[PDB]
């Protein structure tokens, strides 16, 4: 129902599910933000408890590998419990895990990784309302 983007305050593109892939695993990137009805898989909601989830197939944000991923929600899976916490999107169980932009190395999409908040631009998103 409420949904909303997800912007970098590195590159002002927002968190995207790479070509739209609706299976579990499928890589979370930054891409220019859409509008209409393909901003599907670029828009996120909150469950009750305030964890993220996407629009698309209602799957939460994983941080298990090397990138994040999205997979269906575990409430006992500490790795893909993100809320929204002032300008970051943090890890429920710990505040100063952050998610953060990194940018390809080999002119891809920038992807997504969460570690130690570190203040920069690069942990900073902003919340747009749909
Ligand atoms: C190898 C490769 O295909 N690389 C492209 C990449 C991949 O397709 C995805 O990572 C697969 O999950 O997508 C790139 O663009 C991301 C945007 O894709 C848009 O959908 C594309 C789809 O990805 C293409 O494969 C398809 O041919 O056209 C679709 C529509 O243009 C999404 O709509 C958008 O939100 C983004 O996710 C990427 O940079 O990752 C382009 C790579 O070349």
């Amino acid at each position: 129902p409420k949904f909303f983007y997800i912007k970098s305050e590195l590159n002002g593109k927002v968190l995207d599910i790479g070509g739209q892939n609706p299976a579990p695993g499928s890589k979370i990137i930054t891409w220019d933000q859409k509008k209409g009805p393909t901003a599907v898989n670029q828009l996120w909601y909150t469950d009750q408890q305030g964890v993220i989830r996407s629009k698309l197939n209602d799957f939460a944000i994983d941080a298990s590998h090397e990138q994040i991923e999205t997979q269906p929600f575990d409430p006992n899976n500490p790795k893909r419990a993100w809320i929204v916490s002032g300008n970051t999107i943090a890890q429920l169980s710990d505040r100063d895990n952050v998610l953060g932009v990194i940018k390809s190395d080999k002119g891809a999409s920038a992807h997504i990784c969460a570690w130690k908040q570190h203040g920069g631009p690069n942990q900073k998103f902003i919340i747009e309302s749909e």
